[PDB]
C-alpha cells in the first residue's frame, strides 16, 4: 500500500502560483489521466471501506464526482450526485455554505437518501471543508447516517479536516501536502 | 444484452414538464443510484470498443464524468476532463459553441492529448451535439483522432447525432427516446 500510495502521490502534478501567487495548486488531472494510478486510487478508497456496510456513495459535483461515482461501482452500491442549484429535476432539499466572498447552494433528491443508509461521500481534495459540511447536512436531514468522508489529497493547513471532526466526521484521506 | 438494456432504459425516470412544460426530461440519476443499472451500463459501454485501440477517454463536464471516467477505469485508459473555462490549471486551448441564448467555451489540457491518440467521447445524454462538437474539435487540434462518441441516452428529434455525424463521428447510444 506504501508503494502503492507514493505512486500516486508522484503522478500529482503541483503548479506553482495558481490561479493567485505564492499559492501552489494541487493538480488532480495528471492522476486521473494516468490509468495506473487512477484505477490504483479507486481500488484503496474502496478497499478501505470495503466492509463497512455502505449503502450509498455521494459525491458533489464535479470534481467530487470522479472519485465518488468509481468507489460506488466498486462498492456496488449507488452513486447519489449533490449539484449546485437547477440541475437535478426531482425533489430536491437544499443546503447554503458561506464562500470567501458570498453564499452558495448545494441540493440532493429527497428520494435518494433514507432512514438506515450508511452513507460515504467521496470528494477529490479537502481544503476548507465548506461543501462537505453541507453534504453531511443534507444526508443527516434524510435520515442518512454519515461517519465518513473520503479524499484523495487532504490539504490540514486550510482546515477542513478539523472542521469535519467538528460534525463527528472521520476523513480519510490517500495523501496531504501543504 | 436486450435483457441487461431493457433494465438500463427502464431504470431511467421520465419527469413530465421540466423545466419547461410539454418536455419529457430523462433523467439518468435514477440510474446512478441503481447500482446493477450503473454497472451495466459501464460494462456495455467498455465492452463495445474493448478491442477498438482507444487510447484515451475524453468526458465533458459535469455528467460526462459520470460515465467517461468509468469507461475509462474499465478499457484502463487515462481520463481526460473538458471543462467550462477557469477550471483546468495547466496550458489549455479553448472552443466557442453557440448556445441557444449566448456562447460558451470549453477547454482542454494541451498535453493530456498528443498525434496518435486514439480517443473515446463519453457523455450521458446526446441532445443538440454542441458541446460535443467543440470537443471534437478540441480532440482534434492537439492531433487526436476521435470516430466515436457513446452516449447513455440519444434523443435524436434534437438533432445531435445528425449533426455528429456530419463532422464524421459514430454515434453509440444504449437507449433512446423522443
Ligand atoms: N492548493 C490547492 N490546490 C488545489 N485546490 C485547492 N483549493 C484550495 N487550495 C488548493
Ligand atoms: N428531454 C431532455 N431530457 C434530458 N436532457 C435534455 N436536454 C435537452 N432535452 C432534454
Ligand atoms: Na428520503
Ligand atoms: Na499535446
Amino acid at each position: 500500500t506504501a508503494q502503492q500510495l507514493k505512486y500516486i502521490k508522484d503522478s500529482i502534478k503541483t503548479i506553482p502560483d495558481y490561479p493567485k501567487a505564492g499559492i501552489l495548486f494541487r493538480d488532480v488531472t495528471s492522476l486521473l489521466e494516468n490509468p495506473k494510478a487512477y484505477s490504483a486510487s479507486i481500488e484503496l478508497l474502496s478497499e478501505h471501506y470495503s466492509e463497512s456496510g455502505v449503502t450509498k456513495v455521494v459525491g458533489t459535483e464535479a470534481r467530487g464526482f470522479l472519485f465518488g461515482a468509481p468507489v460506488a461501482l466498486a462498492l456496488g452500491v449507488g452513486f447519489v450526485p449533490v449539484r449546485k442549484p437547477g440541475k437535478l429535476p426531482r425533489e430536491t432539499i437544499s443546503e447554503s455554505y458561506e464562500l470567501e466572498y458570498g453564499t452558495d447552494t448545494l441540493e440532493i433528491h429527497t428520494d435518494s437518501i433514507q432512514p438506515g443508509d450508511k452513507v460515504l461521500v467521496v470528494d477529490d481534495l479537502l481544503a476548507t471543508g465548506g461543501t462537505i459540511e453541507a453534504t453531511v447536512k443534507l444526508i443527516r436531514r434524510l435520515g442518512g447516517e454519515v461517519v465518513h468522508a473520503a479524499f484523495i489529497i487532504n490539504l490540514p493547513e486550510l482546515g477542513g479536516e478539523a472542521r469535519l471532526t467538528q460534525q463527528g466526521i472521520h476523513c480519510y484521506s490517500l495523501v496531504s501536502f501543504d
